[PDB]
């Protein structure tokens, strides 16, 4: 199966030495995932925490690295984060738009620049699947979904794609114990999300193609906050975002090329709805992001070489700060010689605040017996300082990037019908941007050491398909040697799939290991141990006719009460019932 996230161009997965996962739309439909979080949580090396349930902030820790230490791409282009903190909030990205996820673990700054430390998550929005679908669902806590979608030819050489989605839930009380001020707020904390999307693809020739693509979503999230009597309670968020992409591609026999241009704008309010949103006490974060990427790649020898140039501008609304520019130039290559595979990338970034930083990576693999291979890898990567850190209340505008070195060694194989891989990796992160008590100022100074193991396998027993991973992550502050907070030390993930009669069943197990968080209810904030838990889901689909599929899910089958952030209640048992008429 193909990926194009490792070097921006289509290559076979067996050719990508770094561990790699691909989720298709078929997978997402079977899982009946109603968020990206639920898709992602299921994959190797991914640890998701949430401050609530649907629509509330979630963070991703890939292989023990900080939330901001993952690169999240939407069709190849950095996800627009308005915030001034460094981390994506995937709660907000509508699942309705996800047609494929390519997820590559290990460093990749040497291709994409900043953030690609633990790995890269590329969420792709383009499906090739003609016809038109209507779909819907209902479920627990007044969850309700509606969706219409069409892909149709507009004559020779042109495709229009349109989609509209409404999702809605009333949720449950997230509680937010310790974060709630003088009182608690017992309300249900719900989520409303509406998406619209349209694209056009065109073939000028068999080799040349162009595209124009735009989409937007308008999201409201209730949450719970610090209450102080007679004082505004900011406990509602309205996030608006839009993205527009145009591009041109050449797909020659040997030569491949792409020029992609992009514009994102997000507006992100937070407010007390009693006299609010447009009122002093309401907060507003806003960013516009422009991107221009040109890449080339040519087949040579037994493998390939490519190069690109990458440009990005981020402007934010109201010194000092407000406008940032980055330019990167990189090289990639790949070669197969006998039973050996060699792979590499190197990049030089030039950023308007820190200037120049270079990164590089290299992998070798050896197929020492047919179907069995050893792989060694090394790579450096980096994260740019955020606007809060640079220009905030505690700002230091002369910050340098956070730096990572990673090493990784893997055995993969095919044995008795079972495809399996096991990897050990070490990731030394340094120059971490820390607040410094004695100087009231951020500074590059912290260190972290992550030591991890990833084990995967998939096989079939009869009509049953098994897909299983185990993650070990020892993430620590390397100076003090204490565990980093909010990261599960071990996870076990298991999906069991089968078809009997025309019923398509899916069972999902996950163990979430021991994790540590701060209790915010009493100052000085104590670190506490969260115990760890098993969770099950059960999913059914049935093709009622050739046009109509109907589906049911029970998420968290045993009604298991747990938290991934101390004090924030998770879902409990939920039912979902949905349908799709295709035609
Ligand atoms: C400390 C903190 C927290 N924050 Co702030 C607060 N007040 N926050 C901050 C600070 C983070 C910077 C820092 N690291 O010191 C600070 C002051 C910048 C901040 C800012 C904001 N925060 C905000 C809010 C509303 C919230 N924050 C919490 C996440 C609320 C947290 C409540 C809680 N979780 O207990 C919180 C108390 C602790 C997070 C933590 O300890 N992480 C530990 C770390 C190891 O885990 P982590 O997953 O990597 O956490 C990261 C994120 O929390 C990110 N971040 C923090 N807040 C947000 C909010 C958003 C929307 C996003 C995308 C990211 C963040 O920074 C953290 C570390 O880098 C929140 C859940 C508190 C609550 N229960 O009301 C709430 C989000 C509610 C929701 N589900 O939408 C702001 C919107 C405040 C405002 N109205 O302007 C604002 C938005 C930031 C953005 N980037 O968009
Ligand atoms: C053939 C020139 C293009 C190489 C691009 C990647 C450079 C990254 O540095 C790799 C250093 O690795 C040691 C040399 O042997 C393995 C590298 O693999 C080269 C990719 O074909
Ligand atoms: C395209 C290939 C890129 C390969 C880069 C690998 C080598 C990079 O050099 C080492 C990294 O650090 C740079 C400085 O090295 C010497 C430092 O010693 C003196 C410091 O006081
Ligand atoms: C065709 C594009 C070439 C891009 C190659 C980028 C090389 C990336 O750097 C690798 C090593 O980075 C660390 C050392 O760099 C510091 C700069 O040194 C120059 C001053 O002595
Ligand atoms: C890193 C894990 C160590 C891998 C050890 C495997 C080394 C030998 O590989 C397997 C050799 O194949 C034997 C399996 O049986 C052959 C089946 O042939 C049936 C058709 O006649
Ligand atoms: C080459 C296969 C890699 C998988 C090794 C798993 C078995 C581990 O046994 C050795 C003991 O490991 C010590 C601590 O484990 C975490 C270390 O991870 C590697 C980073 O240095
Ligand atoms: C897995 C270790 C032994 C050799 C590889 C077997 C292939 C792995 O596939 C199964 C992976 O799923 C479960 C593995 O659990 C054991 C991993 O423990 C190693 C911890 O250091
Ligand atoms: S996989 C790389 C990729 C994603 C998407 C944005 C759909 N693209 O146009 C490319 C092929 C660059
Ligand atoms: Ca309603
Ligand atoms: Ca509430
Ligand atoms: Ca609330």
């Amino acid at each position: 199966t193909l990926v194009c996230t490792a070097n921006r161009f289509e290559q076979p997965r067996s050719t990508v030495l770094a561990p790699t996962t691909v989720v298709t739309r078929q997978d997402i439909d079977r899982w009946q995932s109603t968020s990206v979080n639920d898709v992602l949580r299921r994959l190797p090396g991914v640890d998701i925490t949430q401050n609530g349930g649907s629509g509330q902030l979630s963070s991703i820790f890939i292989r023990g690295t900080n939330a901001s230490h993952v690169l999240v791409l939407i069709d190849g282009v950095r996800l627009n984060l308005a915030g001034v903190s460094g981390s994506a909030d995937l709660s907000q990205f509508p699942i309705a738009l996800v047609q494929r996820v390519e997820y590559i673990r290990g460093p990749r700054s040497a291709v994409y620049g900043s953030d690609a430390i633990g790995g890269v998550v590329n969420i792709i929005t383009t499906r090739d699947e003609p016809g038109t679908e209507i779909s819907a669902g209902w479920g627990s806590n007044s969850y309700q979904n509606y969706d219409v979608s069409t892909q149709q030819q507009l004559g020779d050489k042109t495709r229009v794609t349109l989609l509209g989605d409404y999702a809605h839930t009333h949720g449950y009380d997230v509680v937010a114990y310790g974060n709630t001020g003088t009182q608690a707020q017992t309300d249900n904390d719900g989520f409303l999300s509406k998406t619209l999307y349209g694209a056009l693809e065109h073939n000028f020739t068999d080799a040349w193609s162009g595209f124009v693509r735009g989409y937007g979503y308008d999201n409201r999230t209730n949450y719970d906050a610090y209450y102080s009597p007679g004082s505004p309670l900011l406990d509602t968020r309205k996030l608006y975002s839009q993205s527009w992409d145009a591009g041109l591609r050449y797909n020659g026999e040997l030569i491949k090329s792409q020029l992609i241009t992009s514009y994102s704008h997000s507006k992100d309010y937070n407010y007390d709805p009693h006299y609010g949103r447009y009122d002093s006490s309401a907060t507003l974060d806003e960013m516009k992001q422009y991107t221009v990427q040109w890449a080339n790649n040519v087949i040579v020898g037994h493998g390939s070489i490519g190069a690109g140039v990458d440009w990005q501008k981020q402007t934010t609304t109201p010194e000092d700060g407000y406008d940032q520019r980055n330019t990167g130039i990189y090289l990639t290559g790949l070669q197969q010689v006998g039973d050996f595979t060699f792979e590499g990338a190197a990049r030089s970034d030039d950023n308007s605040q820190f200037g120049r930083h270079g990164t590089w990576q290299t992998s070798a693999g050896w197929e020492f017996i047919e179907g069995y291979r050893f792989i060694a890898s090394y790579g450096t990567s980096y994260k740019a300082p955020n606007l809060g850190q640079l220009y905030g209340f505690y700002g230091n505008p002369n910050l340098d990037p956070e730096k990572s070195k990673q090493w990784e060694g893997a055995f993969e194989g095919l044995t008795a019908g079972v495809n399996w891989r096991i990897s050990g990796y070490r990731n030394d992160v340094s120059d971490l941007i820390d607040y410094d008590d004695h100087t009231l100022k951020y500074y590059n100074e912290g260190k972290a050491r992550i030591k991890g193991v990833e084990a995967t396998a998939n096989f079939d027993t009869g009509p049953l398909t098994h897909t299983v991973s185990y993650d070990y992550v020892d993430a620590r502050n390397a100076i003090t040697d204490t565990p980093l907070l909010r990261r599960a030390k071990q996870q076990v993930k298991y999906q069991l799939d089968w078809q009997l009669y025309d019923f398509d069943w899916g069972i999902t197990y996950q163990y979430l290991g021991t994790r540590y968080d701060k209790d915010y209810s009493s100052y000085p904030y104590q670190t506490v141990k969260m115990g760890g838990v098993s969770l099950w889901d059960l999913a059914v689909a049935y093709p009622v006719t050739s046009h109509l599929t109907v589906r049911g899910k029970i998420a968290n089958l045993f009604d298991k009460d747990y938290e991934t952030v101390y004090g924030y209640q998770t879902a409990g048992r939920e039912y979902t019932l949905s349908g799709s008429y295709t035609f």
